[PDB]
């Protein structure tokens, strides 16, 4: 039935891939990247960055921090990684799962951190990327303010818990309208390869400090 | 913009009221579905007299519970959370049943509780001979027993009390919910709730 097919969290997306990874056995210094289309697109645009370094992408387009929390056990914990990199909030602010509530989104990140720590997985937290607006939801007129406010909460939580915070945002924002840098996005939200190369330099340096 | 899959709206106002009034020593939060929701409806005094807080929502699965856990449990700063989860997972209210996924969500809640110094009581999924609203599920009794065995084993391994409502409430070769404890075959009546109360309050008093 259609009802039986429901899979709100999209656990199906990586179910087979996870089984294949698990079959290979424990791997040293595995890093899983949790996120939405920015993380999914990262693997799509620069697979070598992941493959060269033993990183595993678990991004799914359109998803919010609520979806990530639901997938966290299967798509992170069960892969027995050394470290998880969390990029969450863009689609929350874009209202993909309903009205944005910062407290709920921030709480989902904290929950993921707690689940990682309960399973001896190290965490890196990251800034939500700049966006002046979201192409698919122009009704959101205060994306910049929301992004900054959430990022400040994530950064403070990271400091309070001795978790690295990787600030993609400050390197990629441009203008008084707080756009994603015009030179490496087409749509204002998703990086092009040039943008991903900026992110790679930051995240690899932080990963290497932790591993 | 009205989407709210986890139904965090249900108790949002009630939670704000509790947080204003300040944390209470020995608060117990009950997480669950209509069985937990109906408990409060049928015996408000049980909750009120004992400083227990019900956070059940009809139809929900363990996935919904996980999404609500921080707002409806952690932020209430309780001493203890009682988790009853799995009926609607097996009934496939939110899609195909996967024991690994449902059990995983319970483990996730346990880990979030422990990360916040909240004690846990785990409980048995109640018996049901069948779920009339979903006739495609032909093996509910078998699934309930297997999930419960898994929960019990995990509880023992992690020194978490397990409260076995099922063993007191099951009847017959068809593993029905006792006809004295239900009208519809799934949801307890008051008489059924009184059986549950005796079990859970004895267990709570040992922990607190
Ligand atoms: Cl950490
Ligand atoms: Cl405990």
């Amino acid at each position: 039935s259609d009802a039986q097919k429901q899979d709100w969290g999209n656990l199906k997306r990586y179910a087979e891939a996870n089984k294949e990874l698990v079959r290979k056995g424990k791997q040293k210094d595995r890093v899983v990247f949790m996120g939405n289309s920015i993380t999914e697109g990262w693997v799509a645009n620069d697979a070598a960055f992941f493959e060269d370094n033993g990183y595993v992408g678990r991004g799914i387009g359109g998803q919010t921090s609520s979806h990530f929390l639901l997938r966290f056990r299967e798509d992170v914990i069960k892969l027995a990684p050394a470290l998880v990199v969390i990029n969450a909030g863009t689609n929350d602010i874009a209202e993909n799962a309903g009205a944005y509530n910062e407290e709920y989104t921030f709480g989902n990140i904290v929950s993921m951190v707690e689940l990682a720590r309960a399973n001896k997985i190290k965490v890196i937290l990251t800034s939500v990327l700049p966006a002046a607006a979201f192409g698919w939801n122009p009704s959101v007129k205060d994306a910049p303010q929301k992004i900054m406010q959430l990022n400040a909460r994530i950064r403070k939580y990271a400091q309070e818990n001795k978790i690295p915070y990787v600030d993609y945002y400050s390197e990629m924002v441009e203008g008084d309208n707080k756009a994603l840098n015009s030179s490496y996005t087409r749509d204002g939200v998703h990086p092009t390869l040039e943008g991903y190369k900026v992110m790679e330099a930051l995240i690899k340096k932080a990963i290497d400090k932790v591993l």
